[PDB]
């Protein structure tokens, strides 16, 4: 079995900070965590598309850093290596080898985590995330 889920994180402002934990902890996608994940013994998220959609002013400033934590060992963003400029938005596709998506996981266990942290102004709308996950599932429950 193979399935795609799209979910959003909306109303980000310039200093927004947060995380997505992919697996049973993926609160932002209840259809995955409460539905599909309860029907199978094993899953693996084989790819993740992280899109930042800007709503920012042409004169806005700052960036939203994002960090892929493949083993769920990072609690809040520490690496500013990768970032989306708030005025431009951006997109990043993650392959299985980079997101712990090669091995099958028990449906009670989380696979990986994306963290973000903006350095823009809290008063200014930045935009939203649109996240697409591709999930393989097997061994029905």
């Amino acid at each position: 079995s193979s399935e795609t889920f799209v979910f959003t994180k909306d109303n980000l402002v310039g200093n927004t900070q947060g995380s997505f934990t992919f697996g049973p902890s993926l609160s932002d996608c209840p259809a995955f965590k409460d539905g599909i994940l309860k029907a199978y013994h094993e899953y693996k998220i084989t790819s993740i598309l992280l899109q930042f959609v800007s709503e920012a002013s042409s004169t806005s400033s700052g960036s939203i850093a994002y960090e892929l934590d493949p083993h769920c060992k990072v609690s809040s963003l520490q690496s500013y290596v990768n970032k989306f400029q708030i005025t431009k938005g951006g997109a990043k596709t993650y392959q299985a080898r980079m997101i712990n998506g090669v091995e099958w996981h028990d449906s009670s266990e989380d696979q990986c985590r994306i963290l973000w942290k903006g350095n823009g102004k809290s008063s200014d709308p930045a935009g939203s995330f649109r996240v697409t996950i591709k999930v393989a599932l097997q061994n029905p429950k």
